């Protein structure tokens, strides 16, 4: 915080306006923080936490990075009253639907899970998996959710307006055309927003040589800001400019691109084999402005 | 450094790999290796040994594509490039995705499984154990055959940490993988590793020591549990040595030296602190610590809230002759058909049923495992 060079909280005027109701809503609701032991999510998680939440359950994959998220919320809160349980899962699996099935009632569900790095967009495997989580993973819990009848759903939207320059950013705003189909049924908000320090994958232990910024704090309270005040198809971001002091809003598809990308995507995973081009190539179809070039080919 | 904290001066195989470098070197370059799990604490590890041999192909899989970059950052400033097929790839093993990346390439010499769930609170509930069921026992087996399908000569994996049987479900989980490591050893060289605590593996208390410095919070660390303590690269050369040179079903295991000491949590939190510069503050609450934890760091104290609440049996046959420093028991555990596909039958059932209990699987592995 210090440590990027601030005097003061983005959002020291906008919580506290809100504060109260802030605490208030969070008392008397139920929350499902996907993706939670990341860099993004272990910040909304504690930020739900640290506001004694009715209900609070965390899953993400990641065993090890959740068990630290535990230990970071002992140490820095203690415990507290209402269900606080954590869930090392898959969300594309069965463990995962079966862990619905047995409960699945939450009002805020949000979603802070992906694969975001540059290296997993270099092969049609990691490829594909980065569309099942970003994309299809998004679309079926938030057909899970609303199933439960959750009031509201928030994922973190593209990072930019403008067109996706690489496959990651494509997936973003594919996965936004899902959500747009999806917004006709449950209230979904998203959080546009870029460089929280420190973040997972952004030396000295192993003695090893070695812009705006933004605090994992920032960027919990912003999430949880757009999950319980955010309107149907609202953007949050850091500074409908009235509504708040620190906090934007972007007020904000076609069937027949969506039903193609499924089929596709659904024939190659059948026939079980499949070239990062196939895949590129429903990208520029399905995103047509798609800046994507072959350069990075010449980039050893 | 790690040494100097776990109460020892000197590497524990050194002699063992010293004299058998040239022949390691000479496998590795001409051998085709996959390592899954392969981001992971002993993944990394063992990825490490390989790389610096200059392997012929090595390919990592993993799920965590943020410790990949890591591995990646690491390997590049270690040791930089070879000429080699060097790849990652940020795949679930389970997965479609992992299948479809198998069906086109799968060409290995040898493949190393250091994936896992591993921490023993994975079964709280019924959907982590079934997770830690897949991940352990299934992947397991999966891969085996898909390695026995490409021509591979060698699958290694990880072993129960002890002999003895196992009182949690995670070592039910690794005594029942065993059983289908059994059946797939009669058409595959298959050999494992048994290993002491790896100090600072990822997940471990100790490394907890390095999150709470780096978060301003007190150390919390048990100072009635002692352990035997190895470093990261002593995992990875017992992973490459059993990979190489075991034979099927062979575990190997560090020989307890005379070096190597029973070590407690407390202990290693106080050399920790000392070697950072800190002094320990025994604290006798937690209330206390995280209100001392603010002020404390800056008159270098650190608050500390110290707690309080065998390799091999004798009944296994040894090999202590063929190495120095390290140990191999001949593993000659038994495996029953019909249990096998029970275990299958009444698993792919529950899945089916989209529904199951936690004692439901219980009582699945008390006729796994009797005497569990
Ligand atoms: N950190 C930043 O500065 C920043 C900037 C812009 C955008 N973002 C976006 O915010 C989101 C989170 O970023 P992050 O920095 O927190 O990423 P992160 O890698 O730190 O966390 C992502 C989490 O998702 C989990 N995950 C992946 N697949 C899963 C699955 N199938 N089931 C459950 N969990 C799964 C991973 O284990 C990880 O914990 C991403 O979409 C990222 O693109 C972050
Ligand atoms: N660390 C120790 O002290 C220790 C001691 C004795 C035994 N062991 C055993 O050694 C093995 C590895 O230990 P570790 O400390 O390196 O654990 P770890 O948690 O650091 O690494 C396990 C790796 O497996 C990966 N993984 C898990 N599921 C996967 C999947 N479905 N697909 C792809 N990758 C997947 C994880 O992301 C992680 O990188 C485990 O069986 C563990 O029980 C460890
Ligand atoms: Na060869
Ligand atoms: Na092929
Ligand atoms: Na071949």
């Amino acid at each position: 915080l210090s440590l990027i060079g601030r005097d003061t909280e983005l959002f020291h005027q906008d919580i506290n306006a809100n504060e109260k109701e802030l605490q208030s809503v969070v008392s008397q609701s139920r929350f499902l923080v996907l993706g939670g032991a990341g860099s993004i999510g272990q910040a909304v998680t504690k930020e739900i936490f640290k506001r004694n939440p009715q209900k609070l359950h965390v899953v993400d994959i990641s065993e090890n990075n959740m068990v630290e998220l535990v230990r970071d919320i002992r140490s820095s809160f203690g415990y507290i009253n209402g269900d606080f349980q954590t869930f090392a899962l898959d969300i594309g699996s069965i463990e995962y639907d079966a862990f619905i099935k047995a409960d699945g009632q939450y009002d805020y569900v949000l979603n802070l899970s992906a694969l975001k790095h540059v290296r997993s967009e270099k092969d049609p495997f990691t490829l594909m998996r980065m569309i099942d989580v970003n994309v299809f993973n998004t679309d079926k819990t938030i057909q899970q959710s609303i199933d439960a009848g959750a009031k509201k759903y928030f994922c973190v939207s593209t990072d930019k307006a403008a067109n996706p320059v690489n496959m990651m950013g494509a997936s973003k705003r594919i996965m936004e055309m899902f959500l747009m189909r999806k917004s006709e049924e449950i209230a979904i908000s998203t959080a546009r927003f870029a460089n929280v320090a420190f973040s997972d994958g952004s030396r000295i232990q192993k003695n090893q040589p070695i812009r705006y910024f933004v605090t994992p704090q920032e960027s919990g309270e912003l999430c949880l800001m757009s999950c319980i005040f955010g309107e149907n198809r609202d953007i949050f971001f850091p500074k409908d400019m009235a509504r708040f002091d620190n906090l934007g809003i972007i007020k904000n598809y076609q069937q027949e691109l969506l039903e193609l990308f499924e089929q596709k995507i659904g024939q190659m995973k059948t026939d079980r084999q499949w070239t990062k081009e196939e895949i590129v190539q429903l990208f520029f179809i399905m995103i047509p402005d798609f800046g994507h070039k072959e350069t990075g080919k010449y980039l050893d």
